[PDB]
């Protein structure tokens, strides 16, 4: 099986005058590459998938692919949708425009059954010939991909090689790798990156790495080298910033932090996302003071 | 200039017994001629309003063109009758929801339903700005829609009341949260709003506390019973309304043994009201066990034909 | 069946120098009788069941029985326990000492199965010949008595006549009375007293009635006569105090309010229960100013 | 601080004819000592604390103390209660009768505030001079000891040295040891024993070790010696039995399994606990067949 693992960043999407700032997007991706990141994920939840147009979603995949040329860094394109026909179209676009793989979030809002989830992902995997990583985040979608469904998809479909888990459920992470140890479990919760890696997870798809790419990369690579002491030391040091980046719904805090660090020009969202409360803005600024934030 | 005193300024409303219409498919396309026939069946069985393309209508998997087409068919079919069209126009992107709202206005809908943004979990401030922009885009009634089990977010009682008091067109909320405490909270602090039940099994408890209508899944199958329940309740004949709500519990519950609208489409198919048990992925046929369970509950109810 | 319905009060237990103030207990119950209450419940959760000794628990049942002699008010003695042999002993004491019926909370902490709950209540009901009211409060016990178990118990044991529901689940209340309309459903959540009664419930067991017995009494009797408009008006007017009485864990706010109204001499709890925060103390006082509180 | 760490067993309490089988209890403890277990915990939830009399609870502490005398195995006596005066009395008994420390579950059913929890445990810790381990299990108690309260108690009272966590929340486990790495975090959920130990936890209090003391012992000692690969291997191999032992509420499955293994003479509980369902009886019987169960 082809795989995409290691330290990965769920990229924020910067706006200027309501438009995607395509030149700041490329600059932010190069900053990730230059700080030890193994792959980048354009247009996930962190990238404001919901409020981009279909053209804008596709444009950001192209920029990521272009920016990573000549490097070892891969593009795991965000291509999920709650409509199977939309998700297949995004999968085919990413394949035909040079992405190395795709991420595929579980359908949100319409709550498919486990059978429907299996048929949803089977259609996606049959549409392309590049790796497909499942993405489970029940707090946002309203549904859960069960362990049985995940494992069945891993064994029945060639391109499906693992799952990104954002469920705060370490028991399920043990369940997954105890019954299918060949799968690639990827952490989708920054605060518990180390516990997932220490149980055999093979990477992270990170919000914090937008701000601190070198620290997330070092944490992951320490763990992959079985230097558990050093990986845990970074995970413990990062807890305070990992928590404050979710005081409000992601990506509101991380964009606030990137703005306070001078890495994005303006603190701009697309509705229904908005600026954080003045209280939480001050809380984020205060937590940041304990970390050394790399520039460009 | 904006202000905070819209509560008692005359708000156009859409209340009574309302149906969240299923969307029939034929060879993967919207069966536009079965859609019109089903809406006419609703009109002839005492329903006061219809809601095209909600969650029950598989809004998520329809294209933008198909979503707009189904609103047009509903508007056309209810012309010359007392039945209103409350167009489903929600989106998790504010610019999409504004575009749908303006479409519904410009093509003759009587009002709009607007679900709270799903998946991206906006803050209460974000929800306020989301709804504020939608309501300022049109001049027809806007009913908020709270269903946290599907969206991942909740519109607070405080936010709902602020929107009611700050914007002219927001006139109430459809609640699908299984939280009768919140329903008491809403009408005790803002009794001028229209609380609409979005949970069939508890239609009567919501109406008995001052709710003014239902937006029902069960009425797809049994429109006469849901309409009679509501009109009994609106006339304060609570004994007869409760008697029907009790009779419908078994079917109200079994219609969610799997995720709506999988059971209701199965039942409409078992009743001969649609030609195919067709969904758009990721939705699918129910399990064989749940199929039998649905068939088996239906037998105790009288289902009106065409 | 023989039943105990209507407006009922979950009595607070006052302490004086670390012992139960038995003369304040009697004075408080007499205040309930004179303000339209139909029954009183000694030693529930509100009465600090957990921290009373077995002798004090039994003494408090005795005081309630004595005080309601010669009146229309009944005593529904609190007799629950998470050990069946303890719950049987309390039930038999209540019977032998003149209680009109018993309330029996579902076993807490040890989480029995539905089969175990059935055997638990069957042994209790067979031990006495007075009415037994089940009590479901999953947020405190960790278990739920299923609708099926409640209906089975109602139909299989002669003296079990209903359930007190404190689960915030109006769907379950419709389920209960649609499938077994002969049972007595009793509200155990003050804020939704009117919605439960309007669906056919026949009474409440109230925390707020400790402070405002006349208002809860009028609400219940209005509703039982199908004067729903007048009952809803009181339920709506009581929402603010109904909510603030749970700003902290019951019975901390209600005992605070009774002290703030001068109805008890000292604001004393038994650890692990404690006085509320300074802020919540002031918040309860401010909500109270909007209500008419009867004295002695 | 004095501490009690390592691989520990939450002992089942066998009954025979409705009484505690005191000779089987001692025999079971000797089996634990002989399989590398570092300490035993009499009368927890697994020991049916709720349904034992005050005298039976105290007797089982005495049997554990006597059976482990002259050996290296410690006794961490279960002494919790939802009434502070009861918990202090149990704590003093354990001290006066030779226990090495005490475990003290957070108060169940009456839901104290964080301030009440602090005063509850401060009173317990001041009553004795032996180590005190807190016990958080919100699914059974209805309350949670916050990270702040645990750390404050650890820093303010000499005897309080850690917490047994049974909340399925690895984020909280990272939170605890990142802000107070000197405390002893003890796993209270068998399925995730290895992830908690891999983050710096120093022991387990196990249900599964009743049946497989050698395997739980080996898992813990592998982890404490930083052989993470071998500890994970055992944790992964134990997942199936760890899960089936909670198909129904603990200790119903574990007693069933001990009965099926011939380690106790009768499968009898005290109401409200009861035998499992017939299908669940068969399910436990299977999972056991994949494991090698040591005898006496
Ligand atoms: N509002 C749409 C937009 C999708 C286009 C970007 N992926 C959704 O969240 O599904
Ligand atoms: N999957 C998209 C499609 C919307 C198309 C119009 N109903 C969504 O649910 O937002
Ligand atoms: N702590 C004991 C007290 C029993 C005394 C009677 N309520 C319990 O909660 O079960
Ligand atoms: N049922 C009481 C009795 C305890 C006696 C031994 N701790 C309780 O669970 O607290
Ligand atoms: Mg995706
Ligand atoms: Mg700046
Ligand atoms: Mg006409
Ligand atoms: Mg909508
Ligand atoms: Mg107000
Ligand atoms: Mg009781
Ligand atoms: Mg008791
Ligand atoms: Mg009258
Ligand atoms: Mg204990
Ligand atoms: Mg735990």
């Amino acid at each position: 099986k082809n795989i995409i693992i290691g330290a990965m960043t769920a990229l924020i999407t910067p706006f200027k005058n309501g438009k995607v700032d395509e030149q700041s997007y490329a600059r932010l991706i190069k900053r990730q590459i230059e700080n030890g990141i193994d792959a980048v994920v354009p247009v996930g939840t962190t990238g404001e998938s919901a409020t981009l147009t279909n053209e804008e979603h596709r444009t950001c995949i192209e920029i990521a692919v272009e920016t990573c040329k000549g490097t070892k860094v891969k593009v795991l394109a965000g291509a999920g949708s709650n409509a199977t026909h939309e998700a297949v179209g995004l999968a085919k676009f990413a394949k035909e425009h040079g992405a190395d793989g795709i991420l595929s979030v579980a359908p949100y809002y319409n709550k498919p059954t486990q059978q429907g989830l299996y048929e949803h992902y089977k259609a996606i995997a049959q549409s392309v010939d590049i790796p497909v990583l499942l993405y489970n985040v029940p707090g946002r979608t309203g549904c859960e991909i069960s362990t049985d469904t995940i494992i069945k998809l891993f064994r029945d479909c060639e391109n499906i090689y693992g799952v990104k888990e954002a469920s705060g459920n370490i028991d399920k992470c043990v369940d997954l790798l105890a019954h299918e140890p060949r799968m690639m479990l990827i952490s989708g919760e920054d605060a518990i990156n180390y516990p997932i890696l220490s149980n055999g997870g093979k990477g992270v798809i990170s919000v914090t790495s937008n701000l601190l790419p070198d620290m997330i990369s070092a944490l992951t690579h320490f763990a992959l080298d079985e230097n558990y002491k050093e990986a845990k030391k970074i995970n413990d040091e990062l807890y305070n910033i990992n928590k404050i980046l979710f005081c409000e719904s992601n990506p509101i805090p991380i964009k606030t932090a990137m703005y306070l660090a001078g890495l994005i020009e303006s603190l701009e969202f697309r509705l229904p996302l908005c600026s954080p409360s003045k209280e939480n803005f001050a809380k984020i600024e205060e937590v940041m003071k304990k970390y050394k934030i790399k520039g460009f």
